[PDB]
């Protein structure tokens, strides 16, 4: 078995809050609406996400002239705590991108991205992680979700990032974030299935040898 994910991270500084954007509310609901008959692939959208996050790593690390660090993608089932866990070794998150991301779409304009759900020219998924709101498709399936990030760039902190969606996200310095991203998903009561491994390994197999960089699940090579 080769894993990564272990809950070590510790908090480490006090609480900042912070209050959903206008329109972000709107789109995590239209995300949630469009996404509902197949709810499970929030997986491949947050396997994409990763994956695109070691993709900005390796591009750091070319121009940087260093090697390749061990760039994974990692699952991680729980089903007596009831969570699913994806965490990547790739660029991370940076506070600002933290504290604006969530709500970078909408004030930068959610017209490109709504016009393009309503065409309907390809699958709604495809839409939604192509315009950068596949992170919003955790909160459909999710009580609450929880971040660990901490960024490659020179002097970033480690920081833990809450939100149960409904409006307002909690962030806090913490100590033993490995560089990359971990989100930690507390499954609603109508997906406690993708805190079954089974079941997560019968939905990720259907495109796990698309994913270019190593991809586990429980400690499990999936290509
Ligand atoms: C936790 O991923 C996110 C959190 C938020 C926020 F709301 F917490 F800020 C907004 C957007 C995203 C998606 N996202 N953005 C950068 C990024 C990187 Cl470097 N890696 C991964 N795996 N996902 C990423």
């Amino acid at each position: 078995l080769h894993s990564i994910i272990s809950s070590t991270e510790s908090v480490q500084g006090s609480t900042s809050k912070h209050e959903f954007q206008a329109e972000t509310k709107k789109l995590l609901d239209i995300v949630a609406r469009s996404l509902y008959s197949e709810k499970e692939v929030f997986i491949r959208e947050l396997i994409s996400n990763a994956s695109d996050a070691l993709e900005k790593l390796r591009h750091k690390l070319v121009s940087d002239g260093q090697a390749l660090p061990e760039m994974e993608i990692h699952l991680q089932t729980n089903a007596e705590k009831g969570t699913i866990t994806i965490q990547d070794t790739g660029i991370g998150m940076t506070q600002e991108e933290l504290v604006s991301n969530l709500g970078t779409i909408a004030r930068s304009g959610s017209k490109a991205f709504l016009d393009a759900l309503q065409n309907q020219a390809e699958a709604s998924s495809k839409i939604i992680g192509q315009f950068g709101v596949g992170f919003y498709s955790a909160f459909m399936v999710a009580d609450r979700v929880e971040v660990y990030s901490r960024s490659a760039a020179p002097g970033s902190l480690g920081y833990q990032w809450l939100s149960d969606g409904s409006g307002v996200f909690e962030i806090a310095e913490a100590s033993g974030v490995r560089t990359g991203t971990k989100i930690i998903i507390h499954l609603k009561s109508d997906c406690k299935e993708f805190s079954s491994e089974a079941r997560v390994r019968d939905v990720v197999t259907k495109y796990s040898n698309f994913v270019s960089f190593p991809l586990y699940l429980n400690g499990r090579r999936m290509n």
